[PDB]
């Protein structure tokens, strides 16, 4: 469809989509975020962003009468909850009527180097603010364009933070954006896009951790989270395993980069990490494997990288760094998350991620 390469960005600061808003249309760039389910834009100005949304100059704007605050793991913001007409040049050409928040105060939400100026929440209504009545952007498109309740991403920016992008397909799958077969894990709770992680295998070496700690609170697919966050002590074990292949110092914690003359690639010094996820039938499972290329992030005859895994307190987040390796399908209608190899996820024309299945299975791992 026309929806291919409608995204643009990297894993460092995010992937965004060009949207037209209001009457007449204001050209905004909207971060795509499967970790939240609120659609919001910058209603007043700010320094890292270069364009904002002017509600005065949109006659099709209407205010709903209340403000709302949204707090994320990174930053927060408060905005008027209006609604307005939105048009996505790529794929639709039609105007849609959607709730929208215009942000008039943001704390640590607009970071340096962002090229976007709003956020689009593609998660379930459960996470909407101030409640579940605010109808998500994507829920409106389903109900208004009688498209299927399905979207699918492809992020090809597996290089280094001009930035090549990817595709956001609304209404289903674009089969030129993957190769091979698709493995579907079910959605364990239709709030975040929570899935059931069965195992972690660090370079052939299963983790000693209990299966239950991987889904300690939730294990989610979050296009808004840059990295692969892990529950703290899961991270620790993971860190030791990777370290053992070579505790509590700067690179792992991200306060230092490691730099190599451009010729040497450190990736072979690291191990492939495998996430084993449950297939749609209990008995089976499968694994998505990101190689060192994805988690050793490069941020010219030398290159300077960072360890691309950070520790979380409650949740395990499959951020965009893990999602860049694959084509991700968010099938909300059959409550599943689909994974497949992504052709554009190929540095030097070699595969940077792999997907393999099936496998034999604890009884339940979600507490
Ligand atoms: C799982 C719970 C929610 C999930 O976290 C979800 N993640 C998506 C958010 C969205 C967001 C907001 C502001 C700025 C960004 C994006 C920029 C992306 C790049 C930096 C980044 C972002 C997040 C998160 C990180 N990282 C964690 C550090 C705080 S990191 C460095 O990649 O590991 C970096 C993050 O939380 N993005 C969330 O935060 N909140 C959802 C509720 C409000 C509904």
């Amino acid at each position: 469809l026309a929806m291919v390469d409608n995204l643009q960005g990297d894993s460092g600061r995010g992937y965004y989509l060009e949207m037209l808003i209001g009457t007449p249309p204001q050209k905004l760039q909207i971060l795509v975020d499967t970790g939240s389910s609120n659609f919001a834009v910058a209603g007043t100005p700010h320094s890292y962003i270069d364009t904002y949304f002017d509600t005065e100059r949109s006659s099709t704007y209407r205010s709903k009468g209340f403000d709302v605050t949204v707090k994320y793991t990174q930053g927060s913001w408060t905005g008027f909850v209006g609604e307005d007409l939105v048009t996505i040049p790529k794929g639709f050409n039609t105007s849609f009527l959607v709730n929208i928040a215009t942000i008039f105060e943001s704390e640590n939400f607009f970071l340096p180097g962002i090229k976007w100026n709003g956020i689009l929440g593609l998660a379930y209504a459960t996470l909407a603010k101030p409640s579940s009545s605010l109808e998500t952007f994507f829920d409106s498109l389903v109900t208004q364009a009688n498209i299927p309740n399905v979207f699918s991403m492809q992020m090809c920016g597996a290089g280094l933070p001009g930035t090549n992008g990817g595709s956001l397909v609304l209404g289903g799958i674009e089969p030129s954006l993957y190769k091979g077969d698709i493995w579907y894990t079910p959605i364990k709770e239709e709030w975040y896009y929570q899935i059931e992680i069965l195992k972690l295998e660090i370079g052939g070496q299963s983790l000693n951790l209990d299966c239950r700690e991987y889904n300690a609170d939730k294990a989610i697919v979050d296009s808004g989270t840059t990295l692969l966050r892990l529950p703290q002590k899961v991270f620790d074990a993971v860190v030791e395993a990777v370290a053992r292949a070579s505790f509590s110092d700067g690179f792992w914690t991200g306060s230092q980069l490691a730099c190599w003359t451009n010729s040497e690639t450190p990736w072979s010094y690291f191990p492939k990490i495998s996430i084993y996820l449950r297939d749609e039938n209990s008995s089976r499972s499968f694994r998505i494997t990101i190689l060192p290329q994805l988690y050793i992030q490069p941020m010219l005859n030398y290159e300077c990288y960072r360890f691309g895994i950070s520790p979380s307190t409650n949740a395990l987040v499959i951020g965009a760094t893990v999602m860049e390796g694959f084509y991700v399908i968010f099938d909300r209608a059959q409550k599943r998350v689909g994974f497949a190899a992504s052709p554009c996820a190929e540095i030097a024309g070699a595969a940077v991620s792999e997907i393999s299945g099936p496998f034999s299975t604890a009884s339940n791992c979600v507490p």
